[PDB]
């Protein structure tokens, strides 16, 4: 219904356009050629995945992790906050370092810093812009940056525009690769050996595409061994930790008691906190560096009063414990899914033959917590078939494919939210087991859902 | 005013003497570079917000923030959507699209005469998306040297390997850049790649206006095959320029001649955000190739509702009186200052320079941006003089502008008054006479009175 119409519109958007542009102006011809590159791999994006918003599919795909958007709970606190300031000055006035600073945003920043165990907080209009500010303003000429290969797009962008001339990736979440990257970097830079410059380590506390967790404590001990003079600093992107991990949602750094061991933290508002924005946490030196050397921040308008107030409302709900039941339900639902799927009659065979692969589901019991992110893998030649199967079963997931990941690394990403139900998880597990069975049957002799999409294409 | 100045003074005191782990020591060393030129930024210029100084400083050009007019429409908009879904859901191309934001985009496009619109959280992000998604390999970009920081950043991250600046607002320089770029690229000569031209409608730190009609004629001359596209950054034009605030492009009837336009919400529209305007091909290019957009959360409902409210105020004519009042007040300032007894002498000697005030009468309209120059060695003294007179302005210095090109930026707002302009004119004339007097007295160590007070407070703390 809505699923089929969203899917027909998607199919039509992949039809090549350059053959109809032969007499158009050069400028538009060449843009439609560039769009045709993405169309030619059925990867052109247009209107996204929205069947869940109309209730026509289960939401196993959105970033509304605590369901604070879905329930209106954030909206009600946001409106309460605006009602406590009936004469509020909506407009900031300009740049945060020119006409745009004001008492309310500084007070809200300090509330958040205090709740999260940091000396200061600086507000941005997104997590992406916070990472841009960090890696353009913080690294010094002669510094080196050592980063997990799977840091966010905005970190890669920020590092590429950085003053630091040494940037080293290491294999994702691999402690031996981290040690080798640190060792090799320290040993090849005289200014790092003598301690006149620093190694900046960039990690995510929870990884957007894989759902695993940064071994922060272990990486800190390694950093101290390779850098006896202490000339290093960690930067932790907690986009997918805040609200989900730790008591009252303080995130992974505070949960591990590392708030004084991590120089820079980024906590964003676009996922569990159900709005937009972010704060960068650090001491006054870090904050003043951002205000003076992050060109991106200097040259943009400071947040309006409503944008600050909605962030305060999110933190209000967290700080007062109003989110703890939802945060706990994520844990329950995710483990509920792990137990159900790994207990299915087909789980062993499908994992053996490579038909299904859910790495976060392996050894989840040896974890102090699970995360809301469940990437699900099949054979690379089956990935669209898996998505089509879930889609036609009215389960909304996000397909992950080139250009978001390399060709041949495609998957689907299931997001488990606080407002999901055990019945929905039951339906997800059954639906997954159907797909696994259909493929096991085919290999021992096109799946039905793909047949259906391919029929729509032929139409 | 004094508390702001004291805090500013202390912030310039060198910290590295006390510095400490390597990481923090090197940071405060970098901060000390700014402190040593008394140019560290911290809390900005805010004395006007509490009424302790006149606002000749802020970007609240139509006074929609000051009057509460935007706030009231924004809250009425929210009340008309009592069950609104606050959270977008994710990225605009994944979980974060929804009907309300698509409808508000199209309403803004229709108001501005464009085919389609795409919403961003800022004008900066809009420019980042444009220059990272739109230029193709083999294209050239020809840009005014004074485009915005975000445009410089985006162009550096561009796939275009030819990028050519031209001298600010200079039609001869533009023609030279276009013709030399055409003359050296065979694929521009044969029409198979494009020249992208990047300008601002109204220039943030200079207040002059792009001669857009004249640039389009030159482009058509140099590119007879039509293989060019204009990109107009209208940050300082929406709300202030054109009938009902539609901006410069629409004022000139060039909606179909300028392929890409940026209209931002952080100035006259008194909030935050932007839209990029163009046809569906342009919009699809941003959605697919601007990684900054693909990898960020789509706007919340209130962020879209406050922008809708600002455009609804404009489209219902509720900003036209304020827009006309800016024009009156700026022209009133120009007539007053250029009528001052000391004007001719101060401008001849270079004690005062206000280029936008010369030949203002021959303009079809004026802008709110009034950059005021003195001698470079007096610019902080000028700011001190205004600040102590309880007049708030923004002091502009490197890195915002090149070394040796510092100035102060007055912004005129609909909410200002002729009496406030009178006091500004008088304060500027006092400053001019005092500095003329010092220069003629032959005592090279003599400090003006405002700067004396600042130096006294520095001596204390
Ligand atoms: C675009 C949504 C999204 N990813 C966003 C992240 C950001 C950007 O934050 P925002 O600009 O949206 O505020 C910074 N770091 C990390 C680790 C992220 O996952 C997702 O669907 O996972
Ligand atoms: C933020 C301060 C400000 N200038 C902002 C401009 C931007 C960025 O817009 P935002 O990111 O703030 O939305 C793009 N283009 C132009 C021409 C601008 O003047 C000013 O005080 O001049």
């Amino acid at each position: 219904g809505k699923v089929v119409s969203e899917m027909i519109a998607w199919i039509k958007s992949q039809k090549l356009i350059a053959p109809r542009m032969k007499d158009a102006p050069t400028f538009y011809r060449n843009l439609e050629e560039a769009l045709d590159v993405r169309r030619s791999t059925q990867s052109l994006m247009t209107r996204g995945q929205s069947t869940w918003k109309t209730g026509d599919a289960i939401d196993f795909c959105s970033n509304d992790l605590l369901s604070l958007g879905l329930t209106g709970e954030l909206r009600r606190e946001f409106l309460a906050e605006l009602a406590r300031h009936p004469d509020f000055s909506l407009h900031s006035g300009g740049s945060r370092v020119m006409g745009g600073n004001y008492d309310y945003i500084e007070a809200v920043e300090q509330e958040i810093a205090d709740f999260l165990g940091a000396e200061t907080a600086l507000m941005f209009n997104s997590g992406s812009n916070g990472n841009i500010a960090i890696y353009t303003a913080i690294p010094r000429p002669g510094d080196a940056i050592v980063y997990d290969e799977l840091v966010h797009f905005s970190t890669h962008t920020g590092m590429a525009a950085s003053l630091a001339t040494t940037k080293v990736a290491f294999r994702h979440n691999d402690l031996d690769a981290f040690r080798e990257a640190m060792s090799s970097t320290m040993d090849s830079h005289p200014m790092l050996q003598d301690g006149s410059r620093s190694i900046l380590v960039s990690v995510e506390s929870v990884y957007s595409m894989d759902g695993d967790v940064c071994p922060l404590v272990e990486m800190l001990e390694i950093a101290r061994e390779i850098c006896p003079k202490g000339n290093f600093a960690f930067i932790a992107d907690e986009a997918h930790a805040t609200g989900v991990v730790g008591p009252r949602g303080v995130g992974l750094v505070k949960l591990l008691g590392l708030e004084n061991e991590v120089a820079i933290r980024l906590n964003t508002c676009g996922k569990a906190l159900a709005c937009t924005g972010s704060v960068v946490l650090g001491n006054a030196t870090v904050r003043n560096m951002l205000l003076n050397y992050a060109g991106s921040l200097v040259n943009t308008t400071a947040p309006s009063f409503p944008s600050v107030a909605v962030i305060r409302a999110a933190y209000n709900l967290m700080r007062t414990g109003a989110t703890q039941k939802a945060q706990d339900n994520i844990q329950h639902l995710v483990k509920y899914f792990f137990e159900s799927i790994t207990s299915s009659n087909i789980w062993d065979k499908a994992t053996d033959l490579g038909i299904l692969s859910i790495p976060v589901a392996e050894d989840y019991e040896s974890l102090d917590f699970v995360t809301h992110i469940v990437p699900i893998w099949t054979r690379q030649k089956y990935n669209w078939w898996l998505f089509f199967h879930l889609q036609l079963a009215k389960i909304a997931v996000v397909p992950i494919d080139y250009p978001q990941v390399p060709k041949g690394k495609s998957r689907v990403r299931v997001m488990i939210h606080a407002g999901n139900t055990e019945e929905q998880v039951d339906y997800l597990v059954a639906t997954l087991c159907d797909f696994a069975n259909e493929m096991i049957d085919i290999e021992e002799g096109i799946p039905k859902a793909a047949q259906e999409i391919y029929a729509l294409m032929a139409a």
